[PDB]
């Protein structure tokens, strides 16, 4: 069978209505880089019974956006007046990765999704990487279109005798980076998988998870059939949400 | 859910539209829907995508104990009921059309409970072979069903015509008054019913509002307003949703 793979949204108003939204291009990357059957989880938080809900899917994918983590959950400085938040959207994943990761669900965070993995674990967040000092500038170039916000633009270390060394990702690889915000402090518990040149930790594992859990800073998700190195992870979460399947 | 319940909760899948927003393509779906699914209906809402055929749809109705094909201000493609063309500006959501078209087939074949709401409600006629009006109010003696697009949402989604239930199916089944004033937000509207659809109430003008599949093997009911708004205030749009609930939890008795 087939393994269902829920897709967290975000919530946007459009014109009058509130609305719960996922982009197409993860929807599409679960299907054709992980072999599932996409089905997308609204932002509704504890309001509903994530344990319910974590048993009728075989993995999760949290998906990127460009809003952001409110720091009050990882007691951090208050945000610059006008970030973008979405504390439905926190209330929601915060919560649901750690009983993902305990019930031995895959997990696979993109970008915020990453961003939600340290966090739900304890760590905290830069909201300027690019004023840190120590850091490039990860943001996507503003004034150009998405074919080259989205591309390669800066190198990724693999840390070895991690999950991304395990699915033969080469040592140092490209990816996209459309970020400002970016790991502070590691939270307790995972391991660093992958770092930037400027030493920013890009990608984690958590230690000890009975099944796949795995968080990237960058986008694998843009035009994945066609970049091996992303494929590769979505194709290696793939294989993780069907070994679940295939136990019920 | 009622005091001592330990009944399985249902997963009740949810339509998703499509949308661009801002730099990138969205499925998206309103979240007056997905809390009228928890407040009114007892399930745990997920958002279907608008993936079309190019998902195995059977195997995604498995994981569901029902359907809500909501509402939206987009239009079914006339092509599929041999409509003439669409004014130019017509909105319309092709990949919605090519998910939820076949999806409502599969689900009523496969006994998962359906409700349509609206544009729901019109895929419902033209999934069986009925056809719609795109323009209601230029038809016929059917009067103008469309909200009042400069005010408020309260004044938008309240109710507005009056409808009246035609004995001896769901809706008189479920208790609904005779007559009751239901909210209208649609400028397009049922021409051909679909054969073997039931007439379950009519608007003032003649304009067909609610069906039902007689010899659906599980609920299947539509209506051509919006019940989700403010659900638990208004006793006949809770009792739709309700009535949805309690089939979609008897699916969820059988995994
Ligand atoms: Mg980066
Ligand atoms: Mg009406």
């Amino acid at each position: 069978r087939l393994p269902l793979i829920g897709v967290t949204a975000c919530t946007k108003q459009i014109g009058l209505h509130p609305y719960h939204i996922a982009g197409d291009k993860y929807l599409r990357a679960v299907v054709n880089g992980a072999g599932g059957l996409p089905l997308i989880i609204p932002a509704l938080g504890e309001s509903i019974d994530q344990a319910a809900l974590l048993d009728s899917v075989d993995g999760l994918l949290f998906t990127g956006s460009p809003s952001n983590v409110e720091p009050r959950h990882y007691s951090g400085p208050a945000s610059e007046p006008g970030t973008l938040h979405d504390s439905d959207r926190d209330a929601t994943t915060l919560p649901l990765v750690r009983a993902a990761i305990d019930a031995g669900i895959p997990v696979l965070g993109i970008c915020r999704g990453f961003q939600e993995m340290n966090v739900a674990f304890g760590g905290s967040l830069h909201q300027k990487v690019h004023e840190v000092g120590t850091f490039m500038d990860h943001r996507e170039p503003a004034d150009q279109p998405l074919e080259v916000q989205y591309a390669p633009r800066h190198a990724m270390h693999v840390q070895p005798g991690g999950v991304l060394a395990g699915i033969g990702l080469p040592s140092e690889f490209q990816v996209n980076s459309i970020h400002g915000q970016g790991v502070d402090r590691l939270a307790p518990g995972l391991r660093v998988e992958a770092l930037a040149p400027d030493g920013l930790v890009e990608a984690i594992s958590v230690e000890g998870a009975k099944a796949f859990a795995l968080g990237v800073q960058w986008n694998p998700e843009w035009q994945v059939l066609t970049n091996p190195n992303y494929l590769a992870i979505f194709q290696a979460f793939g294989k993780a949400c069907s070994k679940r399947a295939g136990q019920r």
